[PDB]
């Protein structure tokens, strides 16, 4: 009956995270399985649907790791139905302004907090009578920050009370910073933007995370003191494997 | 053409990969390497033929031979794969002769075989002229992954139909009394593969192994198997996994 993203923070400790972009549950349960205190799904850069996404919920959970979702968009009511279905932390992108980031916040507290709908179908079942007392921690909900908007607008962003913090897609603020997509960035500009949002964010006393391509950057990031970072797609982690596995097949 | 038998009837072995996660998108990923085939796994899988359907398509597009290895040998679940786009069939479990036979009827139309005609995909890949060419777009082959199958090895080797024999070295080491570990150095379990190998290529058929690692692969088709794979993407995947883990928590 906890969060186990929180439990990490509240020990003064970052999370580290999977990141799915292929939908079904054998995966699922088998990286929750892991060393990773969490395993996002990706519903914005992948083909999943919610169809899909719910029995992935629930092996996650099974798997003992928490279940996040990052959404394909800040929409309240799409929030709302992930989280009675049991995702557990909320990455939601494009969060540009305070009123989108507010908008994020409306979803995952019930009044007076915020607006969300009661009908709280998975986290009644795990968290039973309880439930509504803790409901508030039982979820963790970070604002995309991956514009030049949003960077401009960061310490407004912050002042929101009622999200964690903010998560950083690397390569989305590359590109509209006008550099390339590069996986794991580190185009001075970029690095430099990122460091202001780490900045603030724990200036202000919020959690930051970070998208990682890579164990690598992931390690430089937990060094940097980020609160809760990801590495790395499941689909790109399959594909270097199978090439490698390829190469040494057909190798002289 | 059949991508593996084109390979064959160019004097080179085949490279698939093996697939135990259901879904299109990673299947289209892992065709477009250097896999001339990659095997739908329906056996030790969740993978039901609902989901196998697009992954068939999935494969196809990618460019690799879509292969299935099936839950069992029985002729109806084959004819409806083969319809479906399934140009490769892997049998579990074939013992005696009359099961390879089994097997052989499922993959050629009368008179040859008794294959049910409809079909629905191989007619949009093939067109018109599918039926005159229809066996050689298939490529069966039987699995064995028992001593009865080892004692039985040139019977089965006999039939007429099928391509040749898919060694299960994990389910072959536990019925000989050894621990199921992929790529095992157990002697009687290498003895009994170099067996089944030395009887395929004696016969004229064709072998193929299950591997899991490209090291042990490569060995393998140093060896003279015609169709290696390697190797399964959940294991692939989950080494990865805990290697990033790893390398992220400074272990
Ligand atoms: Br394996
Ligand atoms: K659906
Ligand atoms: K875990
Ligand atoms: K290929
Ligand atoms: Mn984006
Ligand atoms: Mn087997
Ligand atoms: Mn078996």
């Amino acid at each position: 009956h906890h969060n186990k993203v929180r439990t990490c923070w509240n020990e003064g400790r970052p999370a580290l995270a999977g990141w799915l972009q292929l939908p079904g549950t054998l995966h699922a349960e088998a990286l929750a399985r892991l060393d990773y205190d969490a395993v996002v799904i990706d519903m914005q850069h992948s083909p999943i649907d919610f169809g899909q996404v719910a029995p992935m919920l629930i092996a996650i959970e099974l798997g003992g790791a928490e279940p996040f979702v990052r959404t394909q968009v800040n929409d309240p009511s799409d929030i709302m139905k992930l989280l009675d279905a049991g995702a557990y932390g909320i990455i939601a992108p494009m969060v540009n302004t305070r009123a989108e980031a507010q908008t994020l916040a409306s979803a995952l507290h019930y009044s007076p907090r915020g607006l969300r709908s009661f009908g709280p179908r998975r986290p009644s079942l795990r968290y039973g009578s309880g439930y509504l007392a803790q409901a508030s921690e039982t979820v963790v909900g970070l604002a995309m920050i991956e514009t030049r908007e949003a960077l401009a607008n960061i310490d407004e962003i912050l002042s929101v009370d009622g999200i964690d913090g903010v998560f950083i897609g690397p390569t989305d603020l590359a590109l509209d910073l006008g550099h390339a997509p590069l996986v794991d960035t580190e185009e001075a500009e970029v690095v430099s933007a990122i460091a202001h949002v780490r900045e603030r964010a724990h200036a202000a006393g919020k959690r930051v995370g970070i998208f990682c391509g890579s164990g690598g950057f992931a390690r430089v990031k937990l060094a940097e003191g980020f609160d809760f970072v990801t590495a790395a797609p499941d689909l790109a982690m399959l594909s270097a494997a199978a090439r490698q596995v390829i190469a040494d097949a057909r190798a002289l």
